[PDB]
């Protein structure tokens, strides 16, 4: 995630241009190689046409080049692109809005469950990491930098997440499926032991615990669902051989020709065909952003900080349900008391 | 459904390149055939044109390309296409929000519902999956793939979904309408004997529980709603009509004219259409993708997999309310602990 | 309701071409009227034009096509058109989606509404018809098809929505508003009246019933708001403008002029203007489904079957609440049962 | 609000030619003074070209004119008026769908607080009307309409929506900002003092009253933030800008030249451009409805009957929990009894 | 925040048009610097090429300018241009959307907290405070405005907002991460210990007290994730480029060449480019409101008066829980009893 937000916060002269002067998460990060190849190929054309070609292979790819430039129109890149694009950041925004937090159950755990003793503490830190655990496990299956963090439950409990006994019930409880659900069970299970030991007081506070954990489990189930039900490939291949297409013509159709044959249209002969770059740049960079945000828990620059949200939901859920139970700053008249 | 989402995590260097090169759930299979006549009318009009046409015949074939090739922007093609895809997207996405899990509801099970004896089993196996039941109901109705795998509900009787004392039970039931509706009414009935025989403890628990059996109530109307009110027919007519108007229009405004007659914009003969094999491409693929996104859940290769959902969804359930009731790993303190 | 989802299952070899050869809620039907017309009109113009007009005056005729053909492009039938249907297709399947279900409440009040004697089933069938009859009160205003099965309330009467006494009561009760929120209110006292009574065991089932009931009470007072407030009559007028305009343009700009005068653009002298009537009709077609899909309560063959829902709800829910009361089959192992 | 949904209940012959011929809610209404200003200037500006123009500075004005007619096109209007229309219209139903209905909340008032007393039915009479209270107050702040009809909280106290006493307490808890919240407070601790009177019998129904009141609190809070935030003006400054650049532009380059002259495109001298007044019908159309639908709480023919609304729910509600508290039809088997 | 609601309640003659005369949040605010850097460029190329250009030199700047001129329309400024807004408009209208108000919490405050002691007024005033501490710390962090008024907690403490036990409570439970959550576990905390000292007398108020307190909580999470993951940085590049690039191009092809050479569409000699300094206004209009909405928390015109709802909140729910706790106007019959 880079993030800029505190140097836009108002509309300033040129507000946007010192945003041009950034690499990390920068389109010419994303552009520079398919830009160094489009150049590369453009200017071995242009050296061919100029240099090795006979005068009526000239003519002819000079006709070729007429022919491939008054139909470069034919090509609809900006609606499919646009399409496409809309809908990659569409579900992007669903993606991170899914992403868990264990924020409000961590609350009611450190609220409802009961007991200063070890026992206690010891149920308020279990049932918030059975919640920490779940959204670990799916975290695992839709993001390669969690993955590559922990290539098995092993390194899950290694890192605290997963007690050698949980471990053991989870390999017990072994299916063809995700196992990221069972957590959640877990919870459900531990939660009504809690209520029938006494440690809740009632089961009005079970139904909120078990609502803030459901919730969680829809928006597991929601992530689960964008890893596996992606953009269909029909939708990227034809919006990357619209791309392709546009720009493999415009290898032929955008060369400059000789200016001594006068041709309309191609009077003046430069050198580097700058609207041309613009919109490589504009239309591969369009479907570079949707090569990276179609995938926003991979390791571009711009993806989410996944490992950073496990490790600080990990750590606030601990603090909270732990040192911070019937731990209360001493209840004072504010300022502007009577 | 064809999952790529791991191949795009990160935007590398032609990270859509690589999409290009596969055929289940590619654009490839489903444009193919359409390709192959449209390539074949095309070829046998230019044969008809170049060789059997007497010449008077040919200047006017070529004056009908000219007219034909002049106004083939008449046709709104994008406009019709890009609200029809994106409807069929919405839809499809709506759908599949729609598709009920039981997670949640198998939790509160497992929790709510006490006694480890054969009873609890019994009631707590019921109760789920009269959930899956009703799931697999809707399911049936719904999806193609899973009417084929159940052409009756006595295949549900011997798929384990049903017992024979319910199927007797849902003939007896009989109204000319759907029956999906009816394993919701016997949770309701059930949780209610439940309840009122101790086996739930107190009826926020049997609120909670029929608040989730309620939610996956209105995800199976939704679902039966979109298989009941479909796209109107109108809006699928006029877009088939704009492309297929469109393209035979192409058959013959885009063929190539005789060079010799010098008309302008026909100067280059090529024997390949590239352009026009591009736009049907793109158009006829994104016409075939809204074939293929109208109902996701037939048996094409981007189609939901309905059948895997179902079977999954029964074995989880059956896991979860059965073997994993009051059987928690051990609670021991964790890497953290003070 | 046109149904043709089984139909479009898979995307196979032309898959949308075989729902081309339908009639009801085909855009034929909705468009051959408009189609006669305008091609009447067309050639009457066309005849007078050949025939009818002296030469100076078929001058003047042919200056005025081409201006009007020179400037169809000034029309924005796009633009106006797809904003307006997207916001009648948006609007079309909100109301669809607030149309009421009462299969949640349903399922509820045969759950917690004990009693198996005649006051039980008294109460039951009581409760879940005054949720079908305030969903027919709210239909009977939004729909033209229930007002025309129910022109008055004693019809309701005759179709065992309402007995008398509670017409009495309606009556009795009248004010110069619609009255369709009465049926709640006495959903509300009757339950609190069963709760007080004994009938329900817990007030939390009488929250979970009144909750269900004003979940209904919101989707009727969506389809009220549909109903009452409208598209703006503006967008209407503005929209309809436009393509009567473009197309009363395209009479005389679109005409076939004499290929003698040698007119560019009109050396070829057809007789069916084909790309004119392919645009009629996309654009025609496209306000057509504006006109059949702003109302979708009416009785044209792609709207609602709003009447059959009333039937199927009504049946059902009696069907639910008083014959499968505490009626369930019996509780027997399943297949996979250890 | 104009309706005319019975009108449109089917997709009949020129089912919306009926509609053109409206006064009320037309675009007739909302645009015939502009339309009235832009002739008087299009046709001084004629009559000065025709004949108060010297030949050379006729000379002038149509090389003016053909430099205005050919740089039209620079202007998006189109695109900026899509967009701001299309955020009109989203906020305004998004208006539309918080506007108060007390419909629910009377319902549990009628249900939940009991005595047929005149202890209780002042109870529920001031319950309901600190809900209407606060929905007038909402709605003096945002609707001119509604403001006209109460300037003053002491016209409130005329029209029966508060009591002498509450405008003492209002006035004495007088703070710099706006005061529409107060009654939630009093509706919370009047139903408080209710439950503790024991006028309610469960704490339950306390929570359904208060949460009914809180979604309400939200929908009032909805439309403050409306009325409060409205589109920048920035936006409304930009596309009355481009909408008056094209048609003061129209004004010069749209003008009939001499075809005397031979201009081209301008061969054919008529007096009426009746392009061009279409072009402005159809766009300063759509800027007249993003003036009428910018605030919908106005006094347009369009905008909403917000008094109707307020005097509507005062009298629903009025009847709904005092005359309808535990008054019953008679319980009586229905037509498809056994 | 610019409220002009009032001023276009009605639509009337020139309803927009008194709008253009404003300063503050006005486009011309936004854009008379970038104006006149454009201004001064584009006459300072025009002074070069009229005077300070050798005649060669003139022809080869003329054929850039045609050569600029022709491809202007290569750039797809409106696309990118749209997709932006739209982006950002959505985005800055859920941010606003979720803006905490404590008004249903300090509510369910003054309601369910029982005691008009001192001891319960310190609870709610307690309780309320810990609400608005967390709405201020998270509004610290994501507007620019409150942290200039709040550089550090120790202002929070001068401000009345914490109190300096609290303040020593969180530099006690100080992490590397924002510390804005935990005011909402010690409303768990002091909430579930004001229920256990009898203050809340069931444990229903207690979960709707958690209820709202947790809705606050995802609002402020909320608020988080849009401060924290911003739109990507490629967009806003690439939008900036699109813009800039098209006005860098209109500073040369947009220049009035020589009219004694009779260019085709240069024959007319102004001085001031009208119709390029409407698409600047326009399209860099558009651009400067994408960069004033990107982030709503700044200190621009349109940008949100958090300061305000700070103080507002604080100021309404200190005088709700406090001086509004059982304190009702005295309940009297209205105006239409009986
Ligand atoms: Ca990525
Ligand atoms: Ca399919
Ligand atoms: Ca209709
Ligand atoms: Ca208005
Ligand atoms: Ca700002």
């Amino acid at each position: 995630t880079i993030t800029y937000t505190s140097q836009v916060a108002n509309a300033r002269l040129g507000s946007f241009s010192r945003l041009l002067l950034c690499w990390r998460g920068s389109i010419y990060k994303l552009l520079y190689g398919e830009f160094l190849i489009f150049l590369l190929c453009y200017y071995i054309i242009r050296f061919i046409y100029r240099l090795a070609l006979t005068e009526e292979q000239q003519l002819m790819f000079e006709k070729l080049t007429l022919y491939c430039d008054s139909y470069i129109q034919l090509i609809p890149i900006s609606f499919v692109l646009g399409f496409y694009v809309t809908l990659v950041v569409t579900r992007w925004w669903n993606q991170y809005e899914n992403l868990p937090w264990p924020d409000r159950l961590m609350s009611l755990v450190s609220g409802f469950v009961e007991g200063k003793d070890e026992q206690g503490r010891l149920l308020r830190r279990t049932l918030i990491r059975y919640a920490n655990l779940g959204n670990v496990l799916i975290l695992r299956s839709v993001s390669t930098a969690v993955y590559k963090r922990f290539p098995s439950a092993q390194h899950l409990v290694q890192a605290g997440f997963m007690t050698p006994a949980e471990h053991k019930q989870l390999e017990k409880l072994s299916l063809p499926h995700n196992m990221f659900w069972v957590p959640w069970v877990w919870f459900a299970n531990l939660s009504m032991k809690a209520w029938l030991g006494g440690r809740i007081r009632d089961p009005i506070l079970l139904q909120s615990l078990l609502n803030e954990m459901n919730t969680l489990r829809t928006q597991c189930g929601h992530l689960y669902a964008y890893d596996w039900i992606s953009i269909p490939l029909v939708y990227t291949q034809v919006v990357t051989v619209a791309v392709y297409s546009f720009f493999l013509t415009c290898l032929v159709g955008r060369q400059f020709l000789n200016p001594a044959k006068a041709y309309p249209g191609h009077e003046l002969d430069l050198v580097v065909p700058v609207f041309t770059f613009l919109q490589f740049f504009f239309y591969v960079g369009w479907l570079k952003v949707a090569e990276q945000l179609i995938n926003p828990f991979g390791e571009d620059d711009d993806d989410f900080e996944t490992n950073w949200i496990v490790d600080r939901n990990l750590q606030v859920s601990l603090l909270a349900v732990d040192e911070m139970h019937q731990d209360l700053p001493r209840m004072e008249p504010d300022m502007y008391w009577n």
